[PDB]
């Protein structure tokens, strides 16, 4: 089982006001 | 089992107020 | 099983207020 | 048993409450 | 038993309150 | 028992209040 | 030649996004 | 000749984001 | 002649971010 | 002449700017 | 002759600016 | 000849500026 680079931002990211998640798998965000 | 780079921006991410989430298994966003 | 690139975005991304998943099994967004 | 929920109310303006708005009411 | 909850309430302008708002109410 | 909550209430603002905001209200 | 209470609230304004006027007569709301 | 409360509020304003005017004659709001 | 309370307020205002004018002859609000 | 003008522009987001947005452009 | 004007310009966010963004531009 | 103005520009939040912004701009 190998996961990596599930999310990936080449270029910049100005702003963030919600959610950025790699995996998600329970809780409330 | 492989899993890489599942969302890819290759340019510039402005505003995010939403959810970007590579893989959703459970739970609430 | 090999799952890579599901969402590209090669050019720019202005504003997100919705969901982008690159892979969605279960949970409510 | 009550789990895991997400709650969003009120995105624009509220003009005049004269009653009760309430979160999570329990028991 | 109630736990796991996130409550966003109001995100634009309340004018007036002459009523009750609570967040979380325990019996 | 209650546990494990957030509650972001009031993003913008509030003109008046003359009656009660209780952010948590136990028995 | 007289003018009384030409718009009238006996109750409670909760919010105004618009225009309340008594007397128009010109210009641009 | 006699202009007396054109516009009259007897209860509470909560919140204005609009205009409130009494006589409105020239200009631009 | 007379120009008296064009606008009365007999309660509490809570909050104003628009304009209140008695009288608006001119210019740009 | 050019007098007495109120402009409101882009009550919301804007996503991307790669051209021009300009309130007034004289000559 | 350009006189008296209110200009209110952008009230949201904006997420990214790669062109030109100018209030008022004589000349 | 220009004058007589108010402007307001970016209420809320700007995320990336890579070009230019420039509030009044002579010649």
């Amino acid at each position: 089982v190998h996961h990596q680079k599930l999310v990936f931002f080449a270029g910049d990211v100005g702003s963030n006001k919600g959610a950025i998640i790699g995996l998600m798998v329970g809780g409330v965000v």
